[PDB]
């Protein structure tokens, strides 16, 4: 795996040791071979479990998710895929890597996809091996495969909503249970439900998923309601999965504007990765998988790869040439190479709304490339009247910099920015100028 040149998708079916017994051997071969490596975490969570793995090897932890004191001697570095894209992004030396690790590199964030991206491209380069790890490599077309112990698939209609009757089963069931939706706001409603009818419920989703994930250790539950991002490494001593099968995909539409289209049917790779959170011990068998619909290429088109060649054309590799998105999920995606591609200070722009700002990378472009700095948020106010945005039917207000009450009403509108209440909350404290 670890000559120059070579990338290895190393496809071991979920729960098959990649990350706990693969990993360090492989992370011990590369320093005995003095290779600077990087290894690639989807999030802090899997980060802290790495430490526990590579644990007594010589690995610099360049996250706060693991309290250690560095040696100063490591030439194995470890840090979030988001982390690595962000220093490629920035002003900041980023080695030149011999041996790239990226864990869970199945994970579809734009920055994910982007650091696939460079990654493959300096291999392809002759320049560097890369390894990348996951059960579901990009255009898989098997949604069942196999596990540590046998898995009971049953097809079955899922609710979305809350019910009254006619879903004993989900109730019924003695254990626990990982339930995939498709938005925090319908895992909202699942949840109130199943909270009346006496279950305990644990809610993740991206912005939570540190903090609240620690919950499914430190108390007793029931059921996980959880958005997607339990695809990536999340582990659960669950007996259950329940799959709406559903997500919601960003679709841009014109050039113009950014809607959370569907739900609509998940990959193949995506069930796959949830129905991989049961079936990993092989002392309990009958682990089940109850999935509420088929599956569908629904990452043809996704906001995310467009997002991606966004942020590979503000990435230096060398000279005038950009890095190609990793060949296999390269199609998603109908862009020109180097169409996004910022001056000097249109890109500081960029980085800095989706840094500071936090803004979609699609939206922080559009703002960048319109020549307007960090700190002007006019084009919050001054958009058409179709982009308002609404806050329980009424139209969004915030008090402006200027101390003025003024609609929200973006000149883009991405719907990302306000697709649950802690989104919208954030965009207001963005519009008034409060980071
Ligand atoms: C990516 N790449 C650039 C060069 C070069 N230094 O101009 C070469 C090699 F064939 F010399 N590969």
């Amino acid at each position: 795996m670890l000559k120059k040149k070579q990338l290895t998708v190393l496809d071991l079916h979920p729960g098959a040791g990649k990350t706990r017994r693969v990993l360090p051997e492989i992370v011990r071969e590369a320093i005995k071979k003095r290779l600077r490596t990087v290894i690639l975490a989807p999030t802090r969570v899997v980060a802290a479990e790495m430490e526990e793995a590579l644990r007594g090897l010589p690995v610099r932890y360049m996250t706060t998710a693991v309290n250690v004191t560095h040696s100063g001697t490591e030439i194995v570095d470890l840090m979030c895929h988001a982390t690595f894209t962000s220093r490629l992004l920035q002003p900041i030396r980023v080695p030149n890597y011999n041996l790239n690790i990226m864990d869970e590199a199945h994970f579809t964030d734009p920055s994910s996809i982007a650091a696939r991206g460079y990654i493959s491209t300096r291999v392809e380069m002759g320049e560097a091996a890369a390894i990348f790890m996951t059960a579901t490599p990009p255009g898989t077309r098997d949604a069942f495969p196999d596990s540590n112990s046998p898995i009971m698939d049953t097809e079955v209609e899922v609710p979305e909503r809350a019910w009254s009757s006619g879903f004993d089963w989900v109730t019924d069931h003695s254990g626990k249970t990982v339930w995939f939706v498709p938005s925090v706001r319908n895992g909202n409603e699942i949840a109130a439900c199943l909270t009346k009818a006496g279950k305990r419920v644990i809610q993740l989703s991206r912005k939570t998923f540190e903090t609240e994930f620690q919950k499914t250790k430190n108390q007793e539950w029931d059921f996980v309601i959880t958005t997607d991002i339990s695809e990536m490494g999340a582990n659960f001593k669950a007996d259950r999965v329940i799959d709406s099968r559903r997500c919601l995909k960003p679709v841009i539409l014109d050039g113009e504007r950014v809607i959370l289209a569907g739900p609509m049917p998940v990959t193949h790779a995506s069930a796959a990765q949830r129905r991989g959170r049961i079936g990993r011990n092989p002392n309990k068998p009958g682990d089940e998988y109850m999935y509420g619909g088929g599956c569908a290429e629904t990452d043809e088109g996704h906001a995310h790869w467009l997002e991606a060649r966004m942020l590979l054309d503000n990435i230096y590799l060398q000279d005038g040439l950009i890095a190609s998105l990793y060949r296999p999920e390269a199609d998603k995606v109908a862009a020109i190479e180097g169409e996004f591609k910022l001056r000097t200070e249109q890109r500081k722009t960029f980085v800095e709304l989706m840094k500071r700002g936090d803004l979609p990378v699609w939206l922080a472009y559009q703002v960048a490339s319109a020549g307007i700095t960090y700190t002007d948020r006019r084009w919050c106010f001054d958009g058409t009247t179709n982009n308002t945005i609404m806050e329980d039917s009424v139209p969004a207000e915030v008090w402006t910099k200027y101390g003025e009450k003024r609609v929200l009403k973006p000149r883009w509108m991405d719907a990302r920015v306000c697709s649950d209440h802690a989104a919208l909350k954030s965009f207001k404290e963005f519009a008034a100028g409060k980071r």
